[PDB]
């Protein structure tokens, strides 16, 4: 209440083509990660993404608890990497920053900021800060 709006603000203000939030959800005998919120999406395929623990770009970020930066998806990610990151394929991202969302002293979800069509990541994305901009969540800085 309301994460969609905040997501739009960040994407609109920081000038990204795409933004999304990954959060934990209850599954049968296993918690899963889904892309619950999205801004500037080109289709609705991301809604169908269900990730087992540790999997996907979101899972990589949740596991390491530190941000992941990809200036150029095409050149930096292997075929295997790309296949294992469905939202990247689904949204046609050519560059992206993924940031761990921390609730309390625990890594919780992930914020993805992405670009399309070869548009570079905005200058300063490397030290983008979640705190006081996404409700309760903070990033890995000061952890």
């Amino acid at each position: 209440f309301d994460y969609q709006d905040a997501l739009d603000e960040i994407r609109e203000t920081e000038k990204f083509d795409f933004a999304a939030i990954a959060l934990p959800e209850d599954g049968l005998h296993s918690a899963v990660i889904k892309w619950k919120y999205a801004s500037g999406n080109i289709n609705y395929r991301y809604r169908m993404i269900v990730l087992r623990p540790g999997k996907g770009l979101a899972g990589l970020v949740i596991r390491t608890g530190s941000r992941k930066i990809v200036e150029d998806v095409d050149a930096e990610l292997s075929q295997n990497d790309k296949l294992g990151y469905p939202i990247v394929l689904s949204e046609a991202l050519t560059a992206m920053v993924a940031i761990p969302l921390w609730k309390n002293n625990r890594v919780y979800g992930a914020l993805l900021l992405g670009q399309r069509e070869g548009r570079p990541l905005p200058e300063g994305s490397t030290t983008f800060r979640i705190n006081q901009r996404l409700g309760s969540f903070t990033d890995e800085i000061n952890k």
